[PDB]
């Protein structure tokens, strides 16, 4: 990106739910972002479950995922979730966060070909330490808003160290809402609760293509209650919706 | 295609509206798909904007829309809807039904290149007579809703003669709802209202992806006032409700 500005009055969103966040929201055609905390903003966090959209490229172009019709087989034994029990697509698969299929998914591309990678990326601090299955949710990967931010673009514009072809399969998996003006594609992230002194994180990454502009956001929040999950779409969708680009 | 069955069940939805049309709708694939109306399934009819799936595809393969993040400029001149009148991207272009944009696409493939491709596409009785830039309006070309849902198989499956770049593209420019558990890509179409003697049609024609499977589907009817036009959605709609894919 370009520029990044403060912008205090976002907090209000914040301090209405007594949340510690940051919301990073950059504008394509300027290349300008602003945030609420360009402190947090900066600060590096584990990605969990975010983790699924680098995952999702690199499975496919290592061609450990077939193709974007790709069927995750529920084998049959008992899984973590009650919504992870059944066959899954890839848009499937992204949706529940399906641990276990992107598990295998990370075990099958090994971790040289993972590394090698992410470092093409950019992506984080790129240290995939913990295993193989559990460096991005209980290990060693670490990522700033603003990371995930200039990911995103990257993937937005063809321009990851990937072909064309699977980078479009991602960003069409990635959709979770349509409107005639707006199309927006997000993945969310939880990593647990931690505890109340050391408190778990929860993401929310995306963009929004709005007429012929493009919105890229990366919210993520302290978290020490499951009951407050939902806050991290509500206040980056009040803060977007505030700004006049959902909503519509 | 394969087989078409007739399901007299959906007839509650046309006949509660006065409606005369039909519905086509395939699970996994064509190989066998359900209808109202056996008759009125492969009877060919104006395609309207819903031709802006193969025109956006064959704007794509020919160079003449350069990528998917093309701008459509609005160049400041009067467009037949408002809506028209602003820069658009192709995803825009197709859910807005601009036509001018697709017009001038239409001009630049020519003659001989779209012809070229609706034979590829197998798209309809194939027929471009009427003017490169209104022949889907007013023009010659007919195409069933049978057809449509062959063609967007066709689609879906990569299977079209393009690129499989630029049948993604236009796939996710077709994305009008998501759900978690389902995305449905679609397209309307509107000829016009006619007369009550010889009235327009109106299309609403598209898939869902639910769960592992899918559905293609094309819904098509008679209208000769465009206080029904919402019907095109809201008959197809219920239908889809009462199968449980929507």
């Amino acid at each position: 990106m370009g520029s990044i500005t403060e912008n205090t009055s976002w907090n209000k969103e914040f301090s209405a739910e007594a949340v510690n966040g940051v919301f990073v929201l950059c504008k394509s055609s300027s290349k300008s972002c602003a945030t609420n905390d360009l402190a947090r903003a900066s600060k590096e966090y584990l990605p969990a479950s975010t983790f699924k959209i680098p995952n999702a490229i690199i499975g496919l172009e290592t061609g450990v995922i077939k193709n974007e019709h790709q069927v995750f087989k529920w084998d049959g034994k008992p899984r973590a979730m009650k919504q992870w029990e059944r066959d899954l697509t890839l848009r499937g698969a992204i949706q529940v966060s399906a641990v276990p299929v992107f598990q295998q998914i990370a075990r099958e591309v090994g971790e040289v070909r993972m590394q090698k990678y992410l470092k093409k990326f950019s992506y984080g601090n790129q240290n995939i330490s913990g295993g193989i299955d559990k460096f991005h949710l209980e290990g060693q990967l670490r990522i700033s808003a603003v990371n995930q931010v200039e990911f995103l673009e990257s993937l937005y514009l063809n321009k990851l160290s990937a072909s064309k072809e699977n980078q479009l399969i991602v960003k069409e998996a990635l959709v979770t809402e349509a409107a005639p003006e707006y199309l927006v594609h997000s993945k969310t992230g939880f990593s647990g609760v931690g505890t109340e002194s050391n408190p778990g994180v929860a993401w929310w990454v995306g963009w929004v293509e709005k007429e012929t502009e493009v919105y890229f956001f990366a919210f993520n929040m302290d978290i020490d209650n499951e009951s407050k999950l939902p806050l991290r779409k509500s206040i980056p969708t009040k803060i977007m919706e505030s700004e006049g680009i959902i909503g519509g």
